C-alpha cells in the first residue's frame, strides 16, 4: 500500500509574516515585519528571497483527504 | 518545470455502469447490467473483478487544479 502524495515543484509567493520565522532552508530569521519571504503555495515551506535559488524544486506533501 | 501530479496507489470500489463500458486492463466488455466491475475512485480506471489482481497499483494523474 501506499501514501498518496501531490509531487511537483514549488510555487513560491511573497508572504506576510505576522510573527518571527525562520527559512526552512539556511535557519537564518525572515528579517522584518512584512514581505520577509516567500511561501510555497503548495507545501508551505518558508524561503529567503535569495534562498529560493538554493533549495531543490522537488515539492511533495501527503494528501491527507 | 514539472506538471502536479497526485502519486499513490488505486483505490478501487464497485461501480455500477449506466452504459456499455470496456476493462481498462484487459479490453473485454464489463458484463452486466449492475455491478459490472470496479472503478479507482482515484484516477477513474475501469477493471473487471478478476481484472483488480493483474494490474499495477500504481495510481497517478495530473492535477489540473
Ligand atoms: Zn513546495
Ligand atoms: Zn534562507
Ligand atoms: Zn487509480
Ligand atoms: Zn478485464
Amino acid at each position: 500500500g501506499s501514501r498518496r502524495a501531490s509531487v511537483g515543484s514549488h510555487r513560491f509567493k511573497v508572504f506576510n509574516y505576522m510573527s518571527p520565522t525562520f527559512c526552512d532552508h539556511c535557519g537564518s530569521l525572515l528579517w522584518g515585519l512584512v514581505k520577509q519571504g516567500l511561501k510555497c503555495e503548495d507545501c508551505g515551506m518558508n524561503v529567503h528571497h535569495k534562498c529560493r535559488e538554493k533549495v531543490a524544486n522537488l515539492c511533495e506533501f501527503i494528501v491527507t483527504d
